[PDB]
């Protein structure tokens, strides 16, 4: 039996661990958290953790294990299951991505069609669309799209969108809010990511919504992915089976057990979602360097500077 560390939703945690209690006949106990503090909590705890596997929602909090030698190597051929194009690779081969989830513009298509749309995310915080470009501005995701926008554009640019979005956009406290804000004629589009939307539309149906999913693509910074992996910890003194897990979660029936619970891309080429989303490589999502702790201190101070 393994225990994981579990910094994920709840429910892919679940039903990934269930699938493969079910196809092993070996246990998992998850321990969840927040990822940044189940990832100190490691490093804390370093060769005497009783975790075997770390399981998160957001890649970049491995660097940070990798770089203190608390992660162990996985197997080539599992890495090489989820190595699409674009898909981060961890430099030591000690931990590995599974699954991504994707920036979006939802538009109501009764009134916007996808030629209103702009080829940039930057485009959105200008005055073309005041009082009609919803965003969340306390979203982790969010701050992930400011931080892209800095390493990818500079400071000036990120700057300069987010005082844009304070001009000209509405505020919305969640995604969710974003995009019932949009079916209900309050705002025609907003920025969000895109598992709220797959999420209503296999609940209620396409055909019975307002609103469409504009994927803007060509590696703009809009097109962010962020990433979801697993890792097996040095200390384990389970290797074995921990590894047998990431194994798992890699496998056609591993990733199948994580899309029928969860509207994320998988990242093998042969499990299509449920949810009906798009092959990952469609995406085309930009290449883009972790997220650190400092990364987000600074995307909260252009935040505070934007006046939002
Ligand atoms: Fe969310």
């Amino acid at each position: 039996d393994i225990t994981v560390y579990n910094g994920q939703h709840k429910e892919a945690a679940t039903a990934v661990a269930k699938a493969f209690e079910q196809e092993t006949g070996i246990k998992v106990t998850l321990n969840s958290g927040k990822s940044e503090q189940l990832a100190g909590q490691l490093k804390e705890e370093g060769d005497k953790t009783p975790a075997d596997v770390f399981y998160t929602e957001q890649t970049a909090t491995f660097a940070d294990l990798s770089e203190a030698g608390l992660l162990a190597p996985i197997s080539e051929q599992t890495i090489q299951q989820t190595a699409q194009k674009g898909v981060p690779l961890a430099p030591k081969k000690d931990w590995i991505a599974l699954s991504g989830r994707s920036r979006v513009v939802v538009y109501d298509h009764t009134k916007l069609s996808e030629k209103d749309m702009e080829k940039s995310v930057l485009d959105y915080a200008t005055p073309k669309w005041k009082g009609k470009i919803g965003y969340v501005s306390t979203s982790g995701a969010f701050l992930e799209q400011v931080v892209a926008l800095s390493k990818m554009k500079g400071d000036k640019v990120a700057l300069n969108w987010l005082k844009g979005l304070k001009e000209n956009g509405k505020l919305y406290a969640k995604n969710s809010v974003a995009l019932q804000a949009v079916e209900n004629g309050e705002v025609p589009a907003a920025l969000i990511n895109n598992y709220a939307w797959y999420n209503l539309a296999k609940e209620k149906g396409v055909e019975n919504l307002k609103s469409r999913l504009y994927f803007v693509r060509h590696q703009d910074p809009g097109a962010l992915v962020s990433y979801s992996g697993a890792a097996v910890l040095k200390a384990s003194k389970n290797q074995a089976e921990a590894q047998k897990f990431v194994d798992f979660l890699a496998s056609k029936k591993g990733q199948e057990a994580l899309v029928a619970a969860r509207a994320e891309y998988p990242l093998r080429a042969d499990v299509v979602s449920p949810f009906n989303l798009e092959p990952y490589e469609k995406l085309e999502a930009p290449v883009v360097s972790a997220t650190t702790a400092q990364d987000k201190e600074h995307a909260i101070k252009l935040i505070e500077e934007a006046g939002l």
